[PDB]
């Protein structure tokens, strides 16, 4: 309140591969509609296969990514694409987390359990996202007729 999980560990922030997370806030104007990530297999050493589901226009679509975990950092790969993230905030019970997408102009994202989370924890994630966004525009992918 609002001291979440310290230090942040990406695998624990993903409930150790036991849950799916939904994208609820993003500073990226290209954030995919209804974006959701769910584990597609067990963690092999430091590698976790993840299926991302979202709406591509009116139809549902899916992409199979490979996540490499390193402390709070996550390197996601698909074909020739590579996305580097750092989980900068993770709530007390891993009900939600805030990521920093590492690039020329870094983006900030809020992810929460598709199964639902405690209001107090969800509020802490929202607060942390608002602080890091600092006057930038925000997208709401979960409201896109999901
Ligand atoms: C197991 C919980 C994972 C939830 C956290 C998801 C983190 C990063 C997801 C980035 C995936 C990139 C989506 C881009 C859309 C695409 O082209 O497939």
């Amino acid at each position: 309140d609002c001291t979440g999980s310290e230090p942040v560990d990406a695998f624990q922030a993903f409930s150790e591969g036991k849950e799916a997370y939904v994208l609820v806030r993003s500073t990226d104007p290209k954030a995919r509609d209804c974006l959701k990530g769910e584990p597609a297999g067990e963690k092999q050493d430091n590698t976790l296969p993840v299926m991302m589901t979202f709406k591509n226009g009116t139809d549902w679509a899916s992409t199979d990514w490979t996540f490499t975990l390193d402390g709070a950092k996550v390197t996601a790969t698909l074909g020739n694409l590579t996305q580097n993230r750092e989980v900068v905030y993770d709530s007390q019970s891993h009900h939600c987390h805030v990521d920093k997408v590492e690039k020329e102009v870094p983006d900030y994202e809020m992810w929460m359990l598709d199964a639902g989370g405690l209001e107090v924890e969800v509020e802490c994630c929202r607060q942390k996202l608002e602080e890091l966004a600092s006057g930038r525009n925000q997208m709401y992918p979960h409201l896109k007729d999901c």
